């Protein structure tokens, strides 16, 4: 039994509400929210922009010496940095951003590091500004993650569209 209130369950291990993942989060404090990232963690936009704003930008500041360390990520890769005010730890995904020229094939990869983790809130990797197919987002989420998802789609009439059209 955990906290997460209202989802729809769509598959044995994954859940979906229409939420606005900010607000989500502050309710739950899961123990990992996933941030729809790019590879240099700028957080300017979409889910990346408003968890960033959420925590006052440190998230910002925590990921900027995380890149002056590290480097950036890979399409597809992730790291695990703090939570801040929202959950104990943030989970960086890259999803592939189509709007970029990135090979949509990298959308499985970046889903698969949610198995490294028992419960997270997540948002669809490649969704909204990264200009893939939030459909197609939910299905290769379906198919590659194992562990048990909570996905919050922003968007009712997109939340309202994946329902009606999940296979
Ligand atoms: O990328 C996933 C998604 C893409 C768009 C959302 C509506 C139409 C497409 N973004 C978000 N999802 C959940 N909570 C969010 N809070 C702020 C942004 C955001």
């Amino acid at each position: 039994v955990n906290s997460f209130s209202g989802y729809l369950k769509l598959t044995d291990n994954v859940y979906i509400k229409n939420a606005d993942i900010v607000e989500e989060a502050k309710k739950v404090k899961p123990t990992v929210v996933v941030n729809a990232a790019n590879v240099y963690l700028k957080h300017g936009g979409g889910v990346a922009g408003a968890l960033n704003k959420a925590t006052n930008n440190a998230m910002q500041v925590e990921s900027d010496d995380y890149i002056a360390t590290n480097g950036p990520l890979k399409v597809g890769g992730s790291c695990v940095l703090s939570g801040h005010n929202l959950a104990k730890h943030c989970l960086h995904v890259v999803g592939p951003n189509v709007n970029k020229g990135e090979d949509i094939q990298l959308l499985k990869s970046a889903y698969e590091n949610f198995n490294q983790h028992e419960v997270l809130l997540a948002p669809l990797l490649s969704a909204g500004i990264f200009g893939a197919d939030p459909i197609h987002s939910l299905r290769v989420c379906v198919d590659t993650v194992r562990t048990n998802v909570y996905l919050a789609v922003f968007d009712k009439n997109l939340y309202d569209k994946l329902v009606s059209s999940f296979l």
